[PDB]
Order: structure tokens, then C-alpha cells, then sequence
DNA sequence: GAAATGTGAGCGAGTAACAACCG
DNA sequence: CGGTTGTTACTCGCTCACATTTC
């Protein structure tokens, strides 16, 4: 099973590798045509986010 | 804090980022001093394994 | 000037490579 | 002769921070 990303997501979607981070977090600061390219991608590919390397980023909250 | 990082132990024993991990390696050139060194900094400041990070270090343990 | 997206760096830890250095 | 230490960054997978962009 290959572990799906947000990179395999945003080169899917057509926009930057960030743009379907921010839908998973917030998503202030965003355009609807933008999102919806985002979830469907992201569905597509059957991608999972991985928790481990989001509170990586600096928060660890678990 | 007791979960610290890696660098933090790395900095507390007085040596490099290098060594700290070939401590917990246990098989690389790593002298007996050296060792103790770095394991008192461990243990001082308590050092707790990321699975998350070990793992996305380059690590498939998921 | 502010929304929105892209560019980029940082996080945590593990590992890799050669060369100098002292024992 | 050689064991050993080091720097420094890469790299994962992500997310925030900022720079750019444009109206």
C-alpha cells in the first residue's frame, strides 16, 4: 500500500502541494473553485493525511 | 518537557547530532565514552522516541 | 490593502561520507 | 593504523509564514 500524500493530491488537483493542506486545517482564505478541486482529488486517489508528520509541523497535540 | 528532541539531548551531552544517534544505533563506531555521554543527557532530560518522526525520517515503521 | 495562491522554510529524528586527529 | 567523531543537509509529510500577485 503506498502511502498517498498531499503532494499526489495537488499535482491531481492542479495547485500548489499548500492548497490541500488548508482545507484539512481551516481553509480560510480560499476560493471555492479551489477547494473543490482539492476533495476531489483527494478522493480519488484514496489519499489518507498522515497525522504523525502534522503535528510534526510543530504541535504534537494527541 | 520531559519527551524532548533529539538535538536537545545531542546539545545537554556535549557532543554532535551524529554521535547521539549512533548511541541508540548501538552498532556504529560509537566509542564507551561517548555513550555515556550521550545517555546522561537521556536520562536527564528524559529522551522519548517520535514514532512519527523516526518513521518519517525515513523509517517505514507504518 | 486584503484575499488567495504559490513559494519556501521549518519541524524531529535518522542517516550518510570523507577526512582530520589523537591515541 | 584506525577507531571515531562532525557538519550539515536531506528527507519525509505536513503546515504555517511570508512573498507575490492582482484588483
Amino acid at each position: 500500500m503506498k502511502p498517498v500524500t498531499l503532494y499526489d493530491v495537488a499535482e491531481y488537483a492542479g495547485v500548489s502541494y499548500q492548497t490541500v493542506s488548508r482545507v484539512v486545517n481551516q481553509a480560510s482564505h480560499v476560493s471555492a473553485k479551489t477547494r473543490e478541486k482539492v476533495e476531489a482529488a483527494m478522493a480519488e486517489l484514496n489519499y489518507i493525511p498522515n497525522r504523525c508528520a502534522q503535528q510534526l509541523a510543530g504541535k504534537q497535540s494527541l
